[PDB]
């Protein structure tokens, strides 16, 4: 297996995820990381956030027909990172141009009129940091916002502002 | 001189901790980690676990007259690591012959008849990987139960038999 | 993909190896590889080398009471590789710290004053490429000399000199 | 349980040992003694031997990151006995199974080709009677050679040849 490490990720089974059915693999090492917000309900507790990860994947699978939840990872306001498709399966979160080359991470909540908690922001930079040590993320990765790659109000005005402060951020 | 990738930790200020007055330092890199429990109330949300961290620091400072919360780090059932004395300052968890040469991390609860949740064990484990990365812990660090070094039930029968299965455990 | 394409290993039965009794397992992909030497005599032909794998095993099972020969794999100077405990079973070749997290491979002979023949060094390097192909070793695994983790002269001055050269050597 | 001032053992401070960090205890009376050699360069003076004792500890502590030199006592060709981990701390000389139930004395030098001088042999035997008088060793203790418990050339051929004759040896 993988003795409980990296960025404290809540595994798929722990948030009661329907089994993935995706097979498109992503080209390690990855250059881009796109940050989006789900624009759904936000939660703060491990209990409420697992239920939300479940709810997001369910909308992507039962309704949109996708092979699994779109994002490679979801960040809850509880400060935990939720495993979506992982570092190896091409996501689906920023269109055909970016899905095969960037890793998508999504903040659960609407951040148009709100900001995620520091802990959520920590879990997120931390998550990327742990990407690098695995080979999934190339040490000198670039971070784009959803707006920057596709006409979307995502990840929200207030969260978008913060994303720009980040070091690895490109234009 | 390696200061990158590693874990997220709720910092002192975020859990509204009274300032530390401790000043004696540990010698890097530390060889031992001693795991304990607080035999106190458990908490399963970021807000409830901050209150709890606070109640532990409180009792150690206001009642036992220590310079700060006794432990170097505490773990919450919410899956987050709470900062205590940190990697560099000598804790006050395991007696006078062990405090000078070890990091003491304590799970917040009474583990005698319950096990902490996977997210807790996961956080505790990343934390240790981090200490190694930062160079605060020897690469071949050794994990010990509180009871292995002091006469006590800490960290509780259940959590005790769990940590015995840890890669770094050495009776 | 690229169908396996590795493995010219003389199996247990081919060298007559007493049945193994060991049951404890390694978890793949393994990260470390420890190179040792038998310090005993060498062999330079198939029945000759097959004779030693049997002696070496006899010494570990009969004289020390172990469940099987210590190494995961032995390297004869006939240029063949001999199945030891293999890729999945915990060896006994480099102490309680490294045995559970490494594959021990030992050159049959004593390389303090001499080197193993090119054939032998190829058999060894090729064996490792194989381990990676099978997912039994981390693509970025590390090669340590026995003396780098245990107090011994193993694997002999000259051979130690050679492995320090290997791509995956990390002292 | 009488005196005496048995054994003229050179204390750690006198050969300038680095502070030990070991804390695991041996339970007295210890039933076994394991004889090894350091397989290295030898010394025939109180001056060079104190130096060799230093080197050996340096290897175990700086290269191998151990809590102290591995043996409980070291015997020099100068006819003296250097304190290692002493009678009460569990050594790191012959593996997980024998370390907790034995005392490991080691002769400084390589004895595959030479026998150690009578005064080294005298130091060793007296060391052992001493352990019995203090009650650290059972009066009926058994002497095993290093190669009899772990795969190794240690204690070297000629010396292995000698300890096999000893009153307290046991197959
Ligand atoms: C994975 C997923 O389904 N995510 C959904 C979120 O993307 C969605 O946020 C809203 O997405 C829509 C686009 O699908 C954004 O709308 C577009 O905005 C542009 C201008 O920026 C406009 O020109 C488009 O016409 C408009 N299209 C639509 C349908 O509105 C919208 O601005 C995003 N709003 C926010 C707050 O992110 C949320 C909305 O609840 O649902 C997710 O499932």
């Amino acid at each position: 297996e993988d003795p409980p490490a990296c960025g404290s990720i809540v595994p798929r089974r722990e948030w009661r995820a329907l089994a993935s059915e995706c097979r498109e693999r992503l080209t390690r090492p990855v250059r881009y990381v796109v940050v989006s917000h789900t624009a759904g309900s936000h939660c703060d507790t491990p209990a409420s956030c697992a239920q939300q990860a479940q709810n997001v994947q369910s909308y992507h699978v039962r309704n949109l027909g996708w092979c699994d939840v779109g994002y490679n990872f979801l960040i809850g306001e509880d400060g935990l990172v939720y495993e979506g498709r992982g570092w190896n399966i091409k996501g689906a979160h920023a269109g055909p141009t970016w899905n095969p080359i960037s890793i998508g991470i999504s903040f659960m909540g609407n951040y148009m009129n709100r900001v995620p908690p520091p802990r959520a922001l920590r879990a997120a930079q931390n998550l990327l940091a742990c990407g690098v040590a695995l080979g999934a993320l190339r040490s000198n990765y670039e971070v784009k916002g959803h707006r920057d790659v596709q006409p979307t109000l995502s990840p929200g005005d207030r969260l978008y502002e913060i994303i720009q402060t980040w070091s690895h951020y490109r234009a």
